[PDB]
């Protein structure tokens, strides 16, 4: 056991690495939650604490955005730099008050939103010139429609911008540059980013979209070509990443995280969750209307007992939180704390 | 006009003054707000941008805990404490781009919540100890219950660790005497602070329990004019507690005496409510994850039981409310 599994509050550099490291060994892989609030952010944290169990808490460019208000235009990717830098400060002062360690990290960066990218690491690298430490933990960029090479050239360039502060990144890699992704492509991707820093994480196209079954087993092909390619006796020399998994059976679960994947994301069923018991909040129907709580008296018994949000948004709290709870019991991650 | 109304963001010490006396002179009050989870600061900060009028974001002992979480203990205050400084810093980061100044404030704390209180202050001076500002704008204190020696005394004791950082502090006064509050409790409120730092604000009890007497507002301010001899009809600094529910010649009868902050949390806890209550009207779309109407049980409820769809109804409603309520203050368009 690292520092880690002890440690409190979001964690970056070598602690972040330590954590996945610690994750490919005793087999487990850690959920990766969107958040879009205060209150979804601190559904997940108490899951998490509740169930002893690290997290990683994301937010793509929209849920980011949301954080911001959905109120302020996003021409520019102004929103999505606000909202996250926001929610990484908040995330920052709230998370240690859970007994975890958290990896803030943020989701799908395609090109074609990569001004986004550009605020966050801008506010890391100032970030680090005055703490010691970035505000983020992590950070993704999606340019898996481009071409291979192209990808890795635009990874590159930022993972050495990143390494500077070690910051982990993670990429995704598809299909298309020079079906499913050739562990060749793969180590092609790790070959040309180990030699700048080891925080780097890939998710390969498997099956997995966000006709084409899913096949985990080619996780494990990725990882037999590297350690031959390398001469280790690593068996994960990759640290692998699941996107689209939600809903698959738990052995596809096993067989990925045996090959080493160490983050499954959540997100959409999540979101029903939350919706779910604050939905269940329709049989206090009657008491939803402002002064008179039919009930008891037509219209002379005032409920502001019943509609005070902090009653019925914890309601969707909980239930997301529950949810969450499921995760951390399927993925192993369940009381590794 | 001084720089304040210019600026984007939490604004600190001076700069927290000078708003208020603007306040004042061209007569609107800015409401307070109790936002609980960035959503509602949203919806608030939102309201006031479109507004163009500055707005207080304030937390309460229990939204403050709401901010960290409901599943954290609170015995100790440390869910309070905790969720406080991180509410803090999220508007903090967020309110810039806003466009608004802002000022960042925690409500009603009683005596026995002092140890909140407490908290707050450490990580107030050790955010000054870096930066030359605390983290909160203002703070408030409402010893009402207590007597009005040990209100004054004990209001003082913190004034003077605040004022150290010129940060501002409001204090609530009742009928408790150590029926209405006299002109003079009032002003002994006064004598007792200004000796400190001049940035102090007064809940006073003029028959708004938690019926309505504003014109005794005045009376606080005519009774202090004499008593320090000065020109200014405003030489208070007031606060309307209880504000949801009167009447628009009441809220300004308030402002004629000086009320430059009138706090608002359960209309729009309401007003938050309606939008997200009105998807009582999506519900067979809303009952699965799948079973849509439009086909068996083979749909996509996905963009309907997103919650950034269906949150963002609310904070609407309450931004609409939160609008309304900065028309009726007549702070609706000060920038
Ligand atoms: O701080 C004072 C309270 O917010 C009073 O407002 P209320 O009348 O909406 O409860
Ligand atoms: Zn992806
Ligand atoms: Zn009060």
């Amino acid at each position: 056991p690292p520092a880690v599994l002890s440690k409190s509050g979001v964690i970056y550099g070598k602690d972040v690495k330590d954590l996945f490291d610690y994750a490919q060994e005793k087999g487990f892989a850690i959920p990766a939650i969107n958040v879009t609030s205060s209150s979804t952010v601190v559904a997940a944290l108490e899951a998490a604490r509740d169930n002893k169990a690290p997290i990683i808490l994301q937010t793509s460019q929209g849920g980011a955005a949301y954080f911001a208000g959905k109120g302020v235009d996003n021409k520019d990717q102004a929103a999505s730099i606000a909202g996250s830098i926001a929610a990484a400060h908040y995330i920052r002062a709230i998370a240690p008050t859970y007994g975890i360690p958290v990896v803030l990290h943020t989701d799908h960066c395609a090109k074609k939103l990569l001004p986004w990218f550009d605020g966050m690491l801008k506010a890391d690298e100032e970030f680090f010139a005055k703490t010691g430490t970035p505000l983020f933990s992590s950070h993704m960029l999606d340019l898996s429609e481009e071409t291979d090479d192209e990808n890795i050239a635009t990874c590159a360039k930022y993972f050495e911008r990143m390494a500077k502060m070690g910051q982990w990144l993670e990429m995704e890699i598809g299909i298309t540059g020079g079906l499913y992704t050739s562990p060749e492509t793969v180590f092609a991707v790790y070959e040309s980013l180990h030699k700048i820093s080891p925080n780097f994480s890939i998710a390969a196209a498997f099956g997995n979209v966000h006709n084409v079954q899913l096949r985990p087993e080619i996780l494990g092909d990725h990882q037999v070509y590297a350690k031959k390619q390398i001469g280790t006796d690593a068996k994960h020399p990759l640290y692998l990443v699941f996107h689209g998994g939600s809903g698959s059976t738990q052995e596809e679960f096993n067989t990925a995280i045996k090959n080493g994947v160490v983050k499954v994301n959540l997100d959409t069923d999540c979101q029903y969750a939350y919706l779910t018991g604050i939905r269940d909040y329709v049989t206090n129907k009657i008491e939803y209307l402002k002064a008179p709580v039919g009930n008891p008296e037509g219209a002379d018994k005032p409920n502001k007992k019943y509609f005070d949000p902090r009653v019925w948004v914890r309601e969707g709290e909980k239930t997301m939180s529950k949810r969450i709870a499921e995760a951390l019991d399927i993925f192993h991650t369940k009381g590794q704390l």
